[PDB]
Formats: structure tokens, C-alpha cells, sequence
């Protein structure tokens, strides 16, 4: 089943490598969807009602708009972006994957992440320019790698990250 977070900010429905979010932002409700391979989100607000979001919360069935997006039937005014492969250095650990986008202050970013030894190991990449990468290991949330990427803060080298991966 999806986990559900409901707040004044919106509704977020999560699985290890999938997220459906409906965010209450300037002038209405915006949606974002991603799985392991595709990200889709709206450039204009969409009409998805609180009742449909509550029915998703209760039944676990996504709203019809999301089922159409999953089937490749995209609404007007949306962006569709292909995601980079799962980070090869983490692939053996079955990592989680989330995307963060402009709705929450990020240039569109994909993060692969695991918990190991009481620490988060995460690799964040810009979706449009996947060579821009931040490798992170620390006590914070997976979003830390995306923040360091946003702020041009130095991250771990390939070699240091792989050594941290070796210990689990």
C-alpha cells in the first residue's frame, strides 16, 4: 500500500520508488507523479478535489488523473521527464528513489538512498543534467544530498562513497 501524509501543504502518497503528490500552492492544486523511470508534473493547477484525494487515502486507488498518467495519457500543461538509472554504486542495496522538484524549492532532482549503519547514503542527480551529482553519507534525510546539490556544496568523491557502501 501507499503511505499517506496529509497536511495543510497537500497530500503525499509514497512507495519505496514511487511518489504521488498533490500540493496546495499559488492559485490551486498541482500534482507530481514519479516511479522508477518517469517524472510527470503539472505546470498549471489541476482540478482534483479533496473528495478524490480522500478516496485515494481510504481505498489506496489513485485518482483517475494519476491512472491516466501511469498509462501514458498525459493531460495538457504538464512536463514529462525520463529519469536516470538507479545509481550503480547503490544498486546492490535495493535503494529507495524520490524526486524533488520546483514545488518544494528544487531544480528537478532524483535521489537514490538507503539507510546503513544508522546513516543515510544518498546519491542526488539533476534530472536534466545527470552528470551533476552529489554523493552523501550522514545523519540527515535523503533531501540533504539535493540541498547540497542546490547550493553547490562539496560532496563525497566516488571513492569515499563506495567505501561507505562497502560497510553493509
Amino acid at each position: 500500500m501507499y503511505s499517506v501524509k496529509k497536511s495543510k501543504s497537500g497530500y503525499i502518497f509514497d512507495k519505496p520508488r514511487e511518489r504521488i503528490a498533490f500540493m496546495f500552492l499559488k492559485d490551486g492544486t498541482y500534482f507530481m507523479y514519479h516511479d522508477g523511470r518517469i517524472l510527470c508534473y503539472s505546470l498549471k493547477p489541476v482540478d482534483v478535489s479533496r473528495e478524490e484525494l480522500e478516496e485515494f487515502e481510504r481505498t489506496g486507488e489513485p485518482p483517475e488523473l494519476i491512472k491516466r498518467v501511469k498509462a501514458g495519457k498525459y493531460p495538457e500543461n504538464c512536463v514529462v521527464k525520463e529519469l536516470p538509472p538507479i545509481d550503480k554504486g547503490l544498486a546492490q542495496l535495493n535503494p529507495n528513489r524520490k524526486c524533488v522538484i520546483i514545488f518544494t524549492g528544487f531544480q528537478d532532482t532524483v535521489i537514490d538512498y538507503v539507510e546503513c549503519n544508522g546513516e543515510t547514503l544518498a546519491v542526488a542527480r539533476l534530472i536534466d543534467e545527470p552528470g551533476k551529482v552529489c554523493r552523501f553519507a550522514g545523519k540527515g534525510n535523503y533531501k540533504v544530498a539535493a540541498v547540497k546539490l542546490k547550493r553547490n556544496e562539496p560532496c563525497l568523491t566516488r571513492e569515499e562513497f563506495l567505501k561507505k557502501v562497502e560497510e553493509c
